[PDB]
C-alpha cells in the first residue's frame, strides 16, 4: 500500500510511535517518505547481501529473517515479508526496537541525512490527528 502523508501520520500515532523514545510523529513521517515513499512494498538491496524492507526499511541482517542474509539476527523475531504488508504494525513495533538500541533514529541514513534537524512539524500539518 502507499499511504497518504496524514493517513500515515495517524497510523504512526495510533500505534504509539509520536514521541516514541523522545521523537516527535514528523520524524517518523519523514524518515518514511525519504526510506519508502510511503510504500509498504519497498525493497532496497545493499551491497552487503542484505536488504531492507518496508515503509521504514528495516534491514534483514539485524532485524528480520529473509532466508538470504547469512549470519544474520533477527532481533524483531519476524519475516522481513511481513513487514512490507498494508497494516504497519510489524513495521512498527521493529522501529521501536531499532531506535531504543542506542542510536535513537541515526539508525535510518535518510533520516540523518534528510530529516534530522529539519522542521518535521511540516510533514503533520494540516492533518487531523
Ligand atoms: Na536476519
Amino acid at each position: 500500500k502507499v499511504f497518504g502523508r496524514c493517513e500515515l501520520a495517524a497510523a504512526m500515532k495510533r500505534h504509539g510511535l509520536d514521541n516514541y523514545r523522545g521523537y516527535s510523529l514528523g520524524n517518523w513521517v519523514c524518515a518514511a517518505k525519504f526510506e519508502s515513499n510511503f510504500n509498504t512494498q519497498a525493497t532496497n538491496r545493499n551491497t552487503d547481501g542484505s536488504t531492507d524492507y518496508g515503509i521504514l526499511q528495516i534491514n534483514s541482517r539485524w532485524w528480520c529473517n529473509d532466508g538470504r542474509t547469512p549470519g544474520s539476527r533477527n532481533l524483531c523475531n519476524i519475516p522481513c515479508s511481513a513487514l512490507l504488508s498494508s497494516d504497519i504494525t510489524a513495521s512498527v513495533n521493529c522501529a521501536k526496537k531499532i531506535v531504543s538500541d542506542g542510536n535513537g533514529m541515526n539508525a535510518w541514513v535518510a533520516w540523518r541525512n534528510r530529516c534530522k534537524g529539519t522542521d518535521v512539524q511540516a510533514w503533520i500539518r494540516g492533518c487531523r490527528l
